[PDB]
């Protein structure tokens, strides 16, 4: 037998969806936890905290996304760095005088966001821009 773990009774379909490892599911039953949606339209779904996500709720929960515009990344994006605070090249601006941060200027993290050496007036030094699955999970259908 196996039993739904959406909604615990049998699954009698003449296919059954596995989240690896080990989750069957009824087609119906397997939704994002926020959208909804059925996770059967992708190769992939998104679990934690035992509830499952699809990508653009799962990131926008808990993936990697900008401090400043809140939005996540693509996977070849490059971004700029602030002690724990990931940017997007185009978003790491300074929230006062509203104006690029280069490697090599004086800048700060404040509660506000990034300031330059001069609307700050800890400082540090703008750092070189870069480049770039432990929730993922990938969805089979098996045939009952
Ligand atoms: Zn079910
Ligand atoms: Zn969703
Ligand atoms: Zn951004
Ligand atoms: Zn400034």
């Amino acid at each position: 037998i196996s039993l739904c773990v959406g909604c615990g009774n049998q699954i009698h379909d003449q296919y059954i969806l596995r989240v690896s490892p080990d989750l069957e599911w009824h087609a119906a039953c397997l939704k994002c936890a926020e959208c909804n949606q059925y996770l059967d339209e992708s190769c992939t779904c998104f679990v934690r905290d035992g509830k499952t996500y699809c990508k653009r709720d799962y990131i926008r929960l808990y993936g990697i996304k900008c401090a400043k515009c809140s939005i996540g990344f693509s996977k070849n994006d490059f971004v700029m760095r602030a002690r724990s605070k990931v940017y997007h090249i185009e978003c790491f601006r300074c929230v006062a005088c509203s104006r690029q941060l280069i490697p090599g200027d004086e800048f700060a993290l404040r509660e506000d966001g990034l300031f330059c050496r001069a609307d700050h007036d800890d400082v540090m030094v703008v750092g070189e821009p870069t480049l770039m699955d432990e929730d993922e999970r990938l969805i089979t259908r098996l045939e009952n």
